[PDB]
Order: structure tokens, then sequence, then C-alpha cells
């Protein structure tokens, strides 16, 4: 029953502790109350009628956002985003490149408008005193985690700047923790576009804040001591929406290599698997082989633990993008195996993270630009990181499983 | 009748010697001639029968040339710019992405081969030869005048790179207003293909280069004393193949966002302006409302200058490539508000400009890399430097509708 | 006969003996060997049974996986590289945006992923290190031709980046020709798709390396004495996607202007060449006309030289790719101009190399980054590098035509 993910949710601390730099340096208060608020942030807004409901109310928000956003994508892609191209193509009507990229373009000069304004740093501002003040966390690094609810993990550390090059190593790897374990408000619009449930992700977006401190103060303890603009509105529309095709022909050009590398590597993979009396062999079945355990342990039943781990793994070995592509026609009615509601919310919690190796170089750019003299604490923790990023989206998923 | 033109010029006039640096400094030699050219440009092309014959031959000419290098787009695009998109989407058969953004390569390239040939270096150093002989401005000012008509306001001042850094506080002036009044030969080319008669943004780019001037020397009269390439043509088209490419991207980017962001802001407006019983409250009403005296004032009918308005207020608050894209169905048989052909005329010319508050921070980055010691003088005249472009593209729409 | 496919090969080695800087300073075992090698390669793979099924074998494998590739083209954009385009738009409906600029993507990744392996400097440290064994030329410019081979003219060096500075002038030339005289798996996949055979493109790019050699060091001998990566393979992958990413968008506009420019050029060719009896007079006749003897030298028959010099002359003035997309409707079945299959792969070996003008520039900006004291050098040979290379590509459709 409920035992499996209490299970889970006491493995996954386990695994944090066993791999902490000194875990007779652990906080109590810290890892005691970040668990404690992540737990109840996801009892609140997905078992508690009043939350449920804040959440709900909070995705049909951005679902409308997302509509009107799709105003812009019309006038310049036409017909071609039109209702005539299911009608012509069937399911293939659905051009993703017109489809689900151009939102992250207007997400972005979207998020860069509420910057200027300065909504975002309002909420951040809020959200983030609220955390240090309840797990005793640096000003610094709350601020950084609360951010990466909304944006992605190398633009999350640019409202606490100037503290970064003289952070504790703690807190630099509290920070990459923070991007590792969320996503960010662009890329949250295109999961919602490819048929994820917006509320899924506003969830696993508002659980990374206190899921990331809880992994980061686990299996990195503070044992030092911390311390303590575009000219108009219109500029910095336009500075986002740059930053935001940049990110889109970025992700799209990754998309047309890396599932056309899986098709090459699924090809050979056949020729090898062959020798062995299995030439059905495919990358989907070994991920799903080596991640079933896993996602059996986050909650997910017997018998579709195989394939929640396909999606699981692809996203760990590549990046949560390209997971969510194979994941999402397991959405739609024509889905080639029809998974119970709480193992595609678990599915979807589980992905929706930063959290792969080849973060780990973006964050050594990004966050690296921001103080030179910490490359080498960036690239010697990056591992570590993604670790905790990743266990972070797994105790999200769990209790998401648990109170479903 | 013609009474209301030319009050309306004269309250144009009105305003920049209100905003003038200093009134008893302006050169009425200057100041006079360049609207005495302006107005007799206008003339010339828009109501002397020969010259009608040579603005519509060079607008043809024009027209030949955009559909030369529609070529190119063709080739890349094949059947989703062919005819048979009409016939599968109707009116979503025209791609806008596919359609009109391409022309900006293709002129790009076609303009950069221009240069390496010298064709373009002839014709500006003739009609800029020509208006510092009747106006007495400077050299330097005069070219950057006279190259706006063809290329973009930071394209513009390259002919005098090395006399930049030296300009007056006045030339420099003039130099950002020759760029705000005027746009570009790629982006020309793009408004034609959305359905803008190629003859009003020919002509309106012409008169661009007196008006230029006019205001800014009345708004910034001289008060001090002035002074005084690619290995192969290949090379030289590959090269602004490329520059277009990446303005054609920018273009798209910003598009996509701004009319989404439009959107979005109507979804807001809707439900601030229901608190006043005015659920129907958009962002074409708010700029209906507050730039229809303006239009009125320029020539515009009383039953139609809400609805130019809209337009006009839009290229000021935004851009006026956006606005072409609002103002460009109007120009079909499928348009919303059948407008007269004088309105049409006037919206066309009073939004033929780069004048706009983006604009400053385009200007003091690619102006400003020509004399990086002279950023803090740009930032300080961006204001006014974008007033004194509005007022050209007006006095131009005005003069326009006068003649028509 | 093959009477003047062999006059063919002499008069291209004449050329070249002709335009040496000192022709007592050619090395007979070096340029000799290397006409060998290009010669027997050509006999063994065109022509020997064994080689033309290993031949066969290679491309297969080629095609295989550019098929694999296209899943993640077919990912982005969905129906619109379906079967269904054409039944809809018919001929019209291979988008060339969708159907082959994506390819370079893919296959940059893949390259990247090869690198990062090990698998690419296997095989060009055999390959390379035959070469020197057997032509005496430098450890340093073998493996430059070799790599030649798979990667372009500014990646390939990086094999060897740290020699480049201090390479004898005859080294750094045939660094250059090395270059000119091949292509690089991205594009070859592109001209795959495009329908261009790829035994032929295969067979060239392996031809290209002796034969630059040849050609390099008959028109600069060795007169002086010479001398002597990503964290992991999924960041290898993502550098690969972007860098080819780059590479299609610089293509993609690159076509469009320069066919969008062609078109111009006839159009005005029509007109000036009306006043002496020729309005019919376009680019392509002017080409033919001037590159038919040449195609007559290398082996084409009398009645398809004019033909084939349009190609041929419009790879030289311009670029291969420009040359490719003119030539690939000769190969499908809607050809306007029926040519025999000698006369397809004369045009296919001769059209197969970056040997153009533009090249220069692209040489000193990539190869020149690798040694900025050398530029001066690069710019000096520049014109000879691209004659050698012209010839070496010359030499290899002559080779190709007299075993077919
Ligand atoms: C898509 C379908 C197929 C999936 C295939 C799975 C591929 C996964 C292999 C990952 O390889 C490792 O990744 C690390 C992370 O980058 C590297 O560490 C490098 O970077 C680390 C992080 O900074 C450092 O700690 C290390 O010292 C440094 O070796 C490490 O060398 C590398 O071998
Ligand atoms: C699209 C639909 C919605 C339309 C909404 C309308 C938005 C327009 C607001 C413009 O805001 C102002 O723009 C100036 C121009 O950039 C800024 O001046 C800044 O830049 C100037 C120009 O250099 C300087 O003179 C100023 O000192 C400096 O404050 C100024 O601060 C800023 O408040
Ligand atoms: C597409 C259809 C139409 C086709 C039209 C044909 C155009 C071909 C003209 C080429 O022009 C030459 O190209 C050279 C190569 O770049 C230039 O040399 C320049 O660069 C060389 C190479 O480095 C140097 O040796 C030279 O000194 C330097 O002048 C040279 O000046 C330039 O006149
Ligand atoms: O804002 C972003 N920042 C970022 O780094 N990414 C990267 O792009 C990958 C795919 O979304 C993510 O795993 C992450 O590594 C994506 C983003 F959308
Ligand atoms: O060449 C150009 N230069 C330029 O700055 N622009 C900018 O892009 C905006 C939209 O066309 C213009 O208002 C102007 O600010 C456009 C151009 F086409
Ligand atoms: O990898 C490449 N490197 C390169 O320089 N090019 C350039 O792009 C032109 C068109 O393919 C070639 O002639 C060559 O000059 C293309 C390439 F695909
Ligand atoms: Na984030
Ligand atoms: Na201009
Ligand atoms: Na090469």
């Amino acid at each position: 029953s409920l035992f499996m993910s209490c299970c889970g949710m006491a493995v996954l601390l386990g695994i944090a502790v066993l791999l902490s730099s000194n875990r007779k340096a652990i906080n109590l208060r810290t890892v005691g109350g970040a668990f404690a608020i992540q737990f109840s942030l996801g009892a609140f807004i997905l078992y508690v009628p009043w939350g449920q409901e804040l959440l709900r109310g909070f995705s049909d928000a951005v679902s409308n956002v997302i509509n009107y956003g799709n105003d812009g994508t019309s006038f310049l892609f036409g017909g071609l985003v039109s209702g005539k191209m299911f009608e012509v193509f069937g399911g293939g009507g659905f051009i993703f490149a017109f489809r689900v990229l151009p939102t992250l373009i207007f997400f972005s000069a979207l998020i860069s408008v509420l910057y200027y304004l300065g909504v975002m740093q309002w909420v951040i501002r809020i959200l983030g005193g609220g955390l240090q003040k309840a797990l005793g966390t640096s000003r610094a690094e709350s601020m950084s985690a609360a951010a990466n609810i909304f944006v992605g993990q190398t633009e999350a550390p640019l409202v606490v700047r100037p503290f970064v090059p003289k952070m504790t190593q703690s807190e630099l790897f509290a920070v990459m923790c923070g991007g590792l374990a969320s996503i960010a408000g662009g890329v949250l619009a295109g999961y919602a576009s490819m048929g994820v449930k917006i509320e899924y992700l506003v969830a696993a977006s508002f659980m990374a804040a206190p899921g990331g401190l809880l992994f980061a103060k686990l299996m990195m303890p503070e044992t030092e001591k911390p311390q303590d603009k575009p000219a108009n509105v219109i500029d910095a529309a336009a500075g986002g929406a740059s930053a935001g095709l940049q990110l889109a022909l970025n992700v799209g050009a990754m998309l047309i290599a890396f599932i056309g590398l899986i098709a090459l590597i699924n090809g050979m993979l056949g020729g090898i698997g062959g020798w062995f009396g299995m030439p059905e062999l495919k990358l989907e079945m070994l991920l799903g082989w080596l991640f079933a355990p896993l996602a059996f342990l986050i909650g997910v039943p017997w018998n579709e633990a195989t394939v929640a781990g396909e999606f699981i793994g692809l996203k760990t070995v590549a990046n949560e993008f390209v997971a969510y592509s194979q994941f999402a026609p397991y959405l739609t009615e024509a889905a080639p195996v029809v998974l119970s509601e709480k193992t595609k919310a678990i599915i979807s919690f589980a992905l929706c993270g930063f959290a792969n190796l080849s973060s780990i170089a973006i964050l050594l750019g990004g966050l690296g630009s921001l103080a030179p003299k910490r490359r080498g604490d960036i690239a010697r923790m990056g591992v570590k990181a993604v670790i905790a990023g990743t266990l972070s989206n797994l105790m999200a998923a769990t209790i998401a499983g648990f109170f479903l």
C-alpha cells in the first residue's frame, strides 16, 4: 500500500546520507524542515481540497497565458498551426517545431517583462525569505532556490550575482542543486504544449525549491560560515524574445540530433543483440530493465515499472526534454501502453528536472561566468550535484504518488 | 480642406521649435531648405506627372527584384510557398515566416553586393552632396542621412565611420535622427510583401533624408564647429546573407513574442476594463483613443482617425514592424474596416520609420561601437531623437495626404 | 576512346607543373605516388569487383545512418516530411529546408561523438600514416589530408593544431589544399539526400586525400625542412548538434540569397543580352559556354559538355552546394536534359569539393585562428590553393570517367 512509498522516501534519504560529505555536520533543522516543507507542499496542493483548487487555478492561468502567446505563433506560421493540418496529415498535423518551440520564445519574453516590472523579484523575495527563516539556510542560496521555480539553472543565480564568488562550498553546491532539481518557465510551457499536465509541472517546480535544498544540505552540509537592466519594458521583452529564440534553436537542434542518434543506437543494438539471440534489443529496453527497480521503489506498480523506467532512465542519461518527447505519446488516446493515472503522475514528476550530466557543462559556463575563480569547484561537485538533483525529482515523484 | 494639412505641418514644426535646445541658434537656411526639399520631393513624385512616373518605374523595378529573390525562397520551402497553400488553407496558406522573412536575407545580400561594387556609395555621394550644398549641413551627417534611405540606422553611419567619434553633438543627433526617421531596404521589401504599397515605402524612404535633417536641426541646431571590405563579390553576398539571416531570426522572434504579449495584455485589459463596465477593452482601443487626435491633425478623416490611431500608436509604443503586421489586413479585400485610399497612404507613410524607444538601445550598440566614448551622448539624446524621428514620419504623412 | 581521358589527366598535371613555385623542387616520389594512389584507389573501388563491393557496402551503411538520423527530423517537422506532402504538393512536397538541412545537424553531432570515442582519430591515424610512408609527406599534413575525407576544411587541421603555427609554407599550402579538394561528412549526407549517388560522394571524398597532396606538392613543393574535449559523450553530441545548426542556418541563408541573386542576374542578362540579339541570355549559358571545353577535356561527351559546364562553372564561381542544387533535378526522372550515366558521374565527382574563392575567407578565419601569425601566408596562397583544389576535383572526375 502506502508503505512502499514511505520506504521509497526513506531509501532516497538514506542514499543522500550515505553520500554525504559529512553526516555529523548535517543540520537536522535544515534537512528536517526541508523535507517537511516539500512533503507538506505536496500534501497541500495534491490532497487538501483548498490547495488542490489553488493549484488548479494557477495552472489554468498558465494555460491561458500559453494560448495568448500562441497568437504570435499563429501569425508567423498561419495555416501550418491550424486545425486543417489535422485533416490533411492526421496525427502528423501537429508540427512540433511550430507548435512547441515558439512557446519558449514567448515565455522568455514574458519572464523578462515580469523581471523588469519587479513582479518576479517580489515573489522570489517572499518565497526565498520563508525558506531561510524555516531552514536556517543562507539568504543568497534561499533566493536562488526560489528563483529556480520560475527560471532556469543559469538564470536563477542572477538574483544573487554579487554574492556568488564568495559563497561557501555548501552554498555553491545548493545553488547548483536548485537548478538541477528544477526546470524553467519557458520549457514548462513547452512540456505542457506536448500534453504534460500543467498541474504536475507547476507542482514539481514549487516542490523543487525545498527539495533542492534538502538533498544539497544532506549531501553537502554547511561546514563554513556564510556572509551577509533594460532601458524600458519594451527592451525587456525584446531581450527575452532573443534569449528564447536561441534556446528554441538549441533545443530543436538537440532533439533532431539526439532522437536521430537514439535511432542509430537502436539499429546497432539490433545487430549486437542479435548475436545473443536478442535482435529486438533497443535502448528503451536497456533503460527500462535498468531503471525498473528505481521506478518500483518510488511507487510505480510492478506491471508498469519497466515502461516507467524507460523514460526515467532516458531523462537521466540524456535530458528531460528528450524523455518527455518519448513519454508524451503515452498521454494521448493513441498511447502504445495505457498507464495508470498514478504512474503517469509519477513519471511526470520524476522527469521534471534539469538533473543530467550535460547540465554540468551548462552550469560551468553560466554559473561559472558569475564567478570565474569557482569553476574548479563547480566541476568538482558536478556529479554529486546531479545526483542530489535526481534524488530531489525522485522524492517529489514519490510524494506525488503517495497522495494519489 | 487642405487647410487642415497645412495646420498639421505647422503644428509639427512648432512642436520641434518648442523642444529645441536653442531656438535662436536655428539656421533658417538649413531648416527652411530641408522642409522645402521634403515638401518638393513629395510634390514631385506624388503630384507632378513625370515624378509620379519615375516613382512608379522605380517601384516596379523593386517589385521585380523581390520576385527574383523569391526564387531562392521557393527553392528552400517548395510547396509551402506555392499556390496550393491557398487551396488547402485558404487565407492561412500565406505563411509569414516563409513568405516575408526570407526576403530580408536576399535583400541584405543584394545591398552588400551593391556596396562591394560601389553602386551604393555612388548614389549616396550624389544625394548626400546635394543635401549639404543646399542646407549647409556638414559632409558626414549629409551622407549618413542619404545612406539611411537604403540601409538601416546602424549601417548608414558606416559610410562616415572615422568621422563619428569627433562629431559635434548636433551632428551625432542628426545621424541618430536620420536612422530613426527611416527604415531599411531589407524590411521595405518585407513590408511590400505584406501588401504595403511599394510607392509609399520608396517615397517615405527618400523623404526621410531631408525630413530627418529638418527636425534634427530644429530640435538640435549646430552650436559647435564641425570638421572636414570583403575579398570578392561572392564573399560580399555571403556576408549580407548572414547578416540578413540574423535580422530575419530577430524579427521573427520579436513578432512571436510581441504579438503574443499584446494578446495577453488584451486578456488582462478585458478583466480590468470589466471593473469599469468595459469588458471589451483592448490595447488597440487605448492606442486608437489616444492617437486619434494626432491622426486627425495629419489629415486623417474624422471617421477614420481612431482606426488610424491604433496603428500609429502601436508603431510608436513598440515598432513599425508590429504596426504593419496589424495594418496589413486593412490593405486586402478582407479588411475589417474599409479605409479611404488617402487614409491608407497616410498610415503607410506615418508608420515608415524606425522611430521608437527600443531603437535607442539599438543605436547605443551599433552606432556606439563606432564611437565608444560617445555612448553617454547617445543615451542622453535618445528620447529627443526618437521624437524628432517621429515628427519626420508624421510630416511625411501629412505631405503625402496633402497631394492626395 | 580512353585516350581523351588520359590526355585530360596529362593536361591537368601539366597546368599544375606550369603553375609550380619551383618545378625543379618537385619530388617525383611524392607527386608520382600521390597520383598512383588516387588512380589506383579509383581503379579499385570503381572497376575492380571487390573494391566496388566494399564501396557499395560502405555507401549503404552511410545510407542507413541517414535514414536513422531522419527520425529526429520526422519528430520535429512531422507531416511536413511525410509521404502526404507528395500527394498534396506533388514534386513541391519535397521541402528542402526540412529534408536536407536537418541532416547537417544530425551528422555533425555524430561526427563529434565519433571523435569523443576515438573512432575518427583511429581511422585518420591509419590513413594519414599510410600516406606519409608512401609519399614522404610530413606527419602533420598527411593527417590533415586524411581527416579532410570525413570533416570540413576548418575542422580537419584540428587534429594537428599545435603543429600548424610552425608549418612550412608547403605544409600550410597542402593543409589548405586538403580542405579545398574535399567536402565534409555533414554536407555529403545533404547532397546524398538531394539525389546525388552516395558511392560517388564517398569515392570522391577518399580520393581527395591523395589528390589534394598531389596538386599541392606539384604547385608548391617542399623547399624547407618540416618538424616532428567535451566532458562526456552526451556533451560531445550536443556540441556537434549546435555546430551543425549554425552550419544549417548558414547554408540555408546562403542558398536563399545566391539562388535569388542568380535569378536577378538572369533577369538583367535578359535585357543586356537583348541588346545583342540574345534576350534568352542567362548565367547558365555563360558558364556552360565557358566551361564546356573543360568538361570535354575531363571526359564529357561532346553533346553533353555544355550542360556539364553549367554546373562545373557554377561550383567554381560560387560553391558546390549551389551547383548541386541545380544539378540535382538532372538526377531524377523529371530531368530537363537526360544525361549519360558517365556524364552524371563526372559532374558528381567534379563538383565534390569546397574549391572556390569564398572558401579562402573561410580558411582565413578557421585555419587562421589556429595560427594568427600565418594569416598573411594563407591569403597569399589562397588563389593558388583554390586552383590546386579545383585540379584535384577535376582529376578525380577524369579518373572516374575513365573506369566508367
Ligand atoms: C542517449 C543514450 C545513450 C546514453 C549513454 C550514457 C552516457 C553516460 C556516460 C558519462 O560519462 C562520464 O560523464 C562524466 C560527467 O561529465 C565525466 O566526468 C567528467 O566531468 C565530471 C564532472 O565535473 C568530473 O567530476 C569528472 O572528473 C570528469 O571526468 C566522465 O569523464 C565521463 O566518463
Ligand atoms: C506594446 C504594447 C504596450 C506599450 C507600453 C508602453 C511602454 C513605454 C514606456 C517607456 O519607458 C521609458 O522608456 C525610456 C526610454 O528607454 C526610459 O528612459 C531611459 O532611457 C532614456 C534614453 O536614453 C534615458 O533618457 C532615460 O534617462 C532612461 O531612463 C525610461 O526609463 C522608461 O521609463
Ligand atoms: C554567382 C554567379 C556570378 C559569378 C561572378 C564571378 C565573380 C568572381 C570574381 C572574383 O574576384 C576576385 O576574387 C579574389 C579572391 O578573393 C580577390 O583576391 C583577393 O583575395 C586573394 C586571395 O587571398 C588575394 O590573393 C588577392 O590579393 C585579393 O585581391 C580579388 O580581389 C577579386 O577581384
Ligand atoms: O532554461 C534552460 N536552461 C538549461 O540549461 N536548459 C538545459 O537544456 C536541457 C533540456 O531542456 C536541460 O536538461 C538543461 O540542461 C534548458 C532550459 F530550458
Ligand atoms: O535594419 C534594421 N535595423 C534595425 O535596427 N531594425 C530595428 O528593428 C525594428 C523593427 O523593424 C525597427 O524599429 C528597428 O528598431 C530593423 C531593421 F530592419
Ligand atoms: O563544413 C563545412 N565547411 C565549410 O567551409 N563549408 C563552406 O560552405 C560552402 C558550401 O558547402 C563550401 O564551399 C565551403 O566553403 C561547408 C561545410 F559544410
Ligand atoms: Na530552475
Ligand atoms: Na535608414
Ligand atoms: Na574536408
